[PDB]
């Protein structure tokens, strides 16, 4: 679990949003399992706009924070899950890392803010859903 909390906007996995994000929903995209709800407290992550491939990202399976190599935001095969058919995750990167069920979430950064969430694991492998791309994450 885990959301990025930039201005008032929660950016959180689409496959873990709950009721309460789809009612005051803003923005969602399942070809990049992401979704966007409004809050009411102003939040104090910084989102990064930059073109880093390197970062560090939070494993809640590990209570451990990771620095990481990875790839540039792309269309990748992700496997079928109780969560997606097999399909093409569109903006996602991959790096080589812990990632199991339940760490879904957690932040990805470099030294510039939050590049984006965990979105996949297993095989030794940690895919991060990008969010640099959101510039309207910055405004209104
Ligand atoms: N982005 C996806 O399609 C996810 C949906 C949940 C399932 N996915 C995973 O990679 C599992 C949970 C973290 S380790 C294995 C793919
Ligand atoms: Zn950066």
């Amino acid at each position: 679990s885990g959301a990025i909390y930039v201005g008032n906007y929660r950016v959180v996995n689409r496959h873990l949003a709950t009721h309460n994000d789809w009612a005051n929903l803003v923005w969602e995209d399942s070809s990049r399992d992401l979704l966007v709800s409004s809050t009411t407290a102003q939040g104090c992550d910084t989102i990064a706009r930059c073109d880093c491939q390197t970062g560090v990202y939070y494993c809640s399976s590990r209570r451990k924070h990771y620095p990481v190599s990875f790839s540039k935001p792309s269309l990748i095969f992700v496997e079928a899950s109780e969560y997606y058919p097999a399909r093409y995750q569109s903006h996602l990167m991959l790096a080589v890392g812990h990632s199991e069920p339940g760490d879904c979430g957690g932040i990805l950064r470099c030294q510039h803010g939050v590049v984006g969430i965990v979105s996949t694991g297993g095989n030794g492998l940690v895919g991060f859903a990008d969010v640099r791309d959101l510039l309207w994450l910055d405004e209104e």
